[PDB]
């Protein structure tokens, strides 16, 4: 009596940057019962079984996928089948995707969602096993397949040693001590982030090359930074390897282009606006050599246009799409607070003015130099604008204050650390009405104008706060609360959640390639001489200013609702249906995101249910427990005796945490990520870094400011240079692959057998399309153009849950997936 079984699989060929040979031999399957046990309890196992022959007669086939059929043997002392081992005798690898058991047990067919490499049998300590797609909590497990459950998740753990190898699939934790390069120089050593309390900082994916000659504290260079096998994701397509465009770029990309700046074959600064505008017009000419060492790479020529011997042309950044001059407005800078690349940080206030919390001993008095009396406050008094609550501020200055004098030590950088005060009017747009450029150990207050040397000072205030947001954004809102702070729930899903696991089921689809990315950016971005030190102001000091903000970071307060209200923009409001009343009505990302974060608790309130009837249930699953107590107490380690952390002793609790990490993972990563070359890509609107400070009365720098007032803007702002790398990151970074997976979907339709589960997820993807009608609604009504739309004409679409591929300004994926 024979089971017919049909293998889905790529061969390695396909997934990169002869079918014949499967059959015979080199392939073999054996089932596992589920419901009967040898002596010592576990499923019995089948005999050997190899594959057969080719089936192209199935028609739900995709690119790249063969199928394969196979009978298995199994007669009535075996059971139903629930698990399999397979063993691969090729010497290549092959990426498994699935087996279907046709017409066997209750439910007829028996799906094994696999997705998996299978390398060759001989690499392997222990052999490759497989479970159907039902889902069990621990103590629902049936019982022949306990063992099994806790052996896998054994394996997935490792013993912590040992050099981490391509095909290895173990996940554990480490300190980010493999950035710095101290074998190669001493100027590129950098501290160990986490461990202790100096540098707190959450832990990254282990991979165990062993120390460095020079440092024993510092792991040593590798060509390849490791992340467990099936992270580390093939495209069909290599246009769609995005993650290893950023590694181009820094290796071969870059040194090419600082080879045309030292030969002097291009000027060697931006002299007007129009220099910048040619990147994206005429395209801006390089050298025979520079051109012929960047088209051939893939990824890296997808981003530019060129005529093959002397041009590189960029796309035309969203942001001057319609007017090439809007971003210079107030009320653009000002918008961009609240709808632009990182609109999570302005601050509502309530006392004037406001107060530094920096130890007088060592910065000063740093009571803010504004007075209430210097205000245009469009009529009102200072009383009546922080009574309505109308106030409000972009707050750098206890920020960058501690780096201030260390990053202006270096040879091409200088700062301020800013306060920017905002005022709400009455139509709901707000306006900025002073900046503060303080210096620790003159500390200046500017005021707006629009005519006069004074309405340049303007215009440069407004780039050191520009300055401030870009560094403060790439490093915080993005580097460290998203790619940094998911890692380690990444590794602990892995090593404490069965594949079996509902909750594993539930996360495991907002992890995809987060991993992968990570690692690269360790080796390529955040390194030292790595991208980001190379184009943004503080230079080696970068990294590790997250740290300093991560002492401060509370997972709870990373909830949409939380965040809102800690930050003063809005109150706690039952009357609401989000539960939240916005103090600025019309802020795109709050109140797009919120219809978001709503749609997005609905699905995981009506998932865990399913899985969990009672707190009791909760507390009584061992592998949710130690999930979590890891998670905390290893992985986000240095702040685990803080008392916000959830307990996960209640429904409410997993609801929360596993509400809080989707959030994360999807709407705010791609709230933040996005944008980043639709408005930064005209450097004059988000530049990256600056280089003096401002000329004083009196000096050939002064009188420039007063007769050129562009010169004086872009020798304060990022050199051309710079300019070009960090514009090819952020398009790059900018850009959907056309591979995505965004919210609402999932790469396998079975994922698991429970039918209402996957009807609870088919509410989810169906509240999201009439989301996303509602949010069209928004951008076209006229009421709300002053923020949605603005002076640069851009509606806000960053939050659309849906998109195509390429850099499209919208689409929410599931995970951090670049
Ligand atoms: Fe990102």
């Amino acid at each position: 009596h024979k089971i017919k079984g049909t293998v889905v699989l790529m061969p390695k060929n396909e997934l990169e940057v002869n079918l014949n040979a499967f059959l015979g031999r080199s392939v073999s399957l054996q089932l596992i019962s589920a419901t009967k046990a040898d002596a010592h309890g576990k499923g019995k196992v089948g005999k050997d079984t190899f594959l057969e022959g080719i089936n192209t007669s199935l028609p739900t086939l995709g690119a790249g996928e063969s199928a394969f059929n196979i009978h298995f043997e199994w007669d009535g002392s075996m059971g139903i089948p629930g698990a399999f081992y397979i063993k691969n005798y090729m010497q290549v690898e092959f990426f498994l995707k699935s087996l279907t058991l046709e017409a066997i047990s209750n439910q007829g067919t028996i799906r094994f969602v696999c997705n998996s490499w299978v390398y060759n049998t001989k690499l392997y300590k222990s052999v490759r096993i497989f479970f159907a797609n039902h889902t069990y909590v621990p103590s629902e497990t049936p019982a022949p397949l306990v063992e099994y459950r806790e052996e896998e998740l054994k394996s997935l753990r490792g013993n912590g040693t040992g050099e981490r190898k391509e095909y290895d699939r173990i996940y554990d934790y480490d300190v980010y001590n493999d950035l710095g390069n101290p074998d190669k120089s001493e100027k590129l050593a950098r501290p160990v982030l986490g461990g202790s309390s100096t540098f707190p900082y959450p832990r990254r994916g282990r991979t165990g090359r062993g120390p460095t000659v020079t440092d024993p504290n510092t792991e040593k260079q590798g060509e390849v930074f490791y992340v467990p096998r099936d992270e580390n994701l093939g495209h069909l397509k290599s246009k769609d390897a995005l993650e290893i465009g950023t590694k181009s770029l820094s290796q071969i990309v870059q040194p090419a282009f600082e080879s045309a700046f030292d030969l002097k074959s291009t000027p060697i600064e931006f002299h007007s606006f129009q220099d910048v505008h040619d990147l994206y017009e005429g395209g801006i000419k390089l050298p025979r050599d520079v051109i012929s060492t960047i088209i051939p790479l893939p990824v890296i020529k997808e981003l530019y246009r060129t005529d093959g011997q002397h041009i590189l042309k960029f796309p035309q950044p969203h942001v001057v799409q319609v007017s090439q001059s809007a971003w210079m407005t107030d009320e653009e800078f000002a918008r961009e607070m609240i709808a632009g690349v990182n609109p999570c940080v302005i601050r509502g206030l309530e006392e004037f003015p406001p107060k530094s919390n920096l130890d007088p001993a060592i910065y000063g008095d740093q009571s803010s130099k504004i007075t209430a009396d210097s205000l245009d406050l469009d009529g009102y008094t200072m009383d009546e604008a922080l009574g309505s609550r109308r106030l409000f501020m972009l707050d750098y200055h206890d920020i960058f204050m501690p780096y201030v004098r260390q990053i202006n030590q270096l040879n091409s950088a200088k700062t301020y650390a800013t306060r920017t005060i905002l005022f709400l009017r009455e139509d709901g747009t707000l306006k900025p009405v002073a900046i503060e450029l303080s210096l620790p150990h003159v500390s200046q207050v500017v005021l707006p104008a629009k005519e006069g040397v004074e309405s340049t000072i303007w215009l440069l205030a407004k780039a050191y706060v520009i300055v401030n947001d870009s560094c403060y954004h790439q490093l915080m809102s993005h580097w460290l609360n998203t790619h940094a702070a998911m890692e380690p729930f990444v590794i602990a899903t892995h090593r404490h959640l069965s594949v079996l696991h509902p909750i594993y089921k539930l996360l495991t689809p907002h992890y995809r390639n987060n991993m992968n990315i990570n690692a690269l950016a360790r080796q390529s971005l955040i390194n030292a001489n790595g991208a980001i030190e190379t184009t943004f102001l503080p230079s080696k000091y970068s990294v590790e200013m997250s740290s300093a903000v991560y002492k401060n970071w509370v997972f709870t307060d990373q909830a949409l609702p939380a965040d809102l209200i800690k930050r003063g923009v809005a109150i706690k409001d039952p009357s609401t249906p989000h539960g939240v009343r916005l103090l600025i009505e019309d802020y795109p990302y709050a109140a797009d995101g919120l219809e978001i974060w709503a749609a997005i608790k609905t699905w995981v309130q009506e998932y865990v249910p399913l899985y969990y009837a009672r707190d009791d249930d909760v507390k009584n699953d061992s592998e949710l427990q130690h999930w979590w107590k890891e998670a905390v107490e290893k992985g986000h380690g240095d702040l685990k005796d803080k008392p916000w952390w959830p307990k996960l002793q209640t429904l409410e609790d997993l609801v929360e945490v596993c509400l809080i990490i989707i959030w994360i993972a999807s709407a705010l990563h791609a709230a933040v990520n996005f944008g980043q070359y639709p408005y930064g890509g005209l450097i004059m609107n988000r530049p990256t870094a600056s280089r003096r400070l401002l000329p004083e009365k009196g000096t050939p720098e002064y009188e420039e400011m007063i007769n050129n007032h562009e010169k004086a803007y872009l020798r304060t702002i990022t050199s051309k240079l710079p300019t070009l790398i960090s514009l090819s990151v952020i398009e790059i970074l900018s850009t959907h692959a056309s591979d995505e997976v965004y919210l609402g979907q999932r790469d396998n339709p079975h994922w698991t057998s429970d039918s209402k589960a996957l009807q609870a997820f088919q509410k989810f993807g169906n509240k999201l399309k009439e989301i996303e009608e509602k949010l069209v609604r928004r951008n076209n009504d006229p009421s709300l153009q002053g923020n949605r739309l603005g002076p640069v004409q851009l509606p806000y679409t960053l939050l659309y849950p849906s998109s195509e591929e390429g850099l499209t300004f919208r689409g929410i994926p599931n995970s951090i997936s670049i």
